[PDB]
């Protein structure tokens, strides 16, 4: 329903920013 | 209605941050 | 209208950090 | 209330990560 | 419990988020 | 209660987010 779903694609876009950043650590010390 | 289209924006305004941080990532990976 | 302004501040503040980071993607970027 | 300040919380937190990537774009191109 | 384990999801990636951030950080100071 | 705690973790990984950046803002400031 809309909430639960608005909430899930938060999160989406949340694990989208998460793995970008892991990215961005890992350039610099991976 | 109102909850619902702040918790749209929000979603939003996260999917245009994962994707400016994808770019940044891409700037910096060999 | 606490929770209505509470998560309209949230997206505000969310499409400041995608200005920025749009702005450090940019800055990268060739 | 509970729910009112967490979201309250939730906003000021975000500014302040805006505030920062506001100075990292600035640092890069200001 | 849709609503609760979207909240969960919301904070497990903003604990990415975090971790991925202080990484960052990390590798930037003296 | 499991929506209250969810959003103070929520909050809690923010300000950790917000800290972070905020000592990447400073290692890169003159």
């Amino acid at each position: 329903g809309e909430i639960a779903q608005a909430l899930k694609e938060i999160a989406k876009a949340l694990k989208e920013c998460a793995w970008a950043l892991k990215e961005i650590a890992q350039a610099l010390k991976g």
